[PDB]
């Protein structure tokens, strides 16, 4: 018993569920750091009942709600965010309406701090955002109202994205995306395995999660 067999037996009746669903909105926040603020979160701030920190022992500046809507254990299904290395400022601006949003499904996000990693390397090219998805209900099986909810937030971040020319970055290795997502991808480290390469992502890709992110 697990998030993941709910999800394989009842794949057929969530999607049914979820495409019928009326379009979700967001209530975007506008009192929200920018991307120089969120940098100076430093110990502890404060936003949009969202808990900041940009500690010196680690790389990115973490944002986890005070108070959690989704209430089920981690399955291991998170989105990674990749946009052009020179225009992360500018992304995290876009989507910080989103990102700190009361609507949004994610409890629990984080972005690179640029300045403390080398320009060459792949954490500056891609990924810079990281999303965490939790199952919403206190049994960790995901609802088909959360499961809506998520990927239409996710087309809202590509959307908002696209919509204010930022350029693509590097998604990684690691991660999968299908081809009209020009900057987010899928990764789940629970479910990738030891091969590597283009064997983690075909088992990536036959994920259900994934599958009803997608189709």
């Amino acid at each position: 018993p697990s998030t993941n067999k709910h999800l394989k037996n009842n794949f057929n009746s969530l999607h049914n569920q979820m495409r019928k669903m009326p379009v979700s909105h967001f209530k975007e926040a506008l009192d929200v750091p920018d991307y120089s603020g969120m940098r100076q979160s430093g110990f502890f701030a404060m936003s949009q009942g969202f808990q900041l920190n940009n500690h010196g022992y680690d790389v990115f500046i973490h944002a986890r709600r005070e108070s959690p809507q989704s209430q089920g254990k981690f399955a291991g299904d998170k989105f990674h965010i990749s946009v052009l290395r020179d225009m992360v400022p500018q992304a995290f601006q876009a989507l910080s309406g989103l990102l700190f949003s009361e609507d949004s499904p994610v409890d629990k996000w984080k972005v690179t701090d640029m300045e403390k990693v080398v320009q060459q390397a792949r954490v500056s090219l891609g990924a810079q955002f990281t999303l965490y998805i939790k199952p919403d209900q206190e049994n960790s099986q995901y609802s088909a109202s959360f499961l809506h909810k998520t990927r239409q937030f996710i087309e809202c971040l590509e959307s908002r994205l696209s919509e204010n020319g930022v350029i693509s970055g590097q998604c990684p290795e690691s991660d999968v995306h299908p081809e009209n997502w020009k900057y987010l991808s899928y990764r789940n480290e629970l479910r990738s395995g030891r091969d590597g390469g283009e064997m983690q992502r075909q088992a990536l890709r036959e994920e259900p999660f994934y599958r009803l992110m997608t189709e």
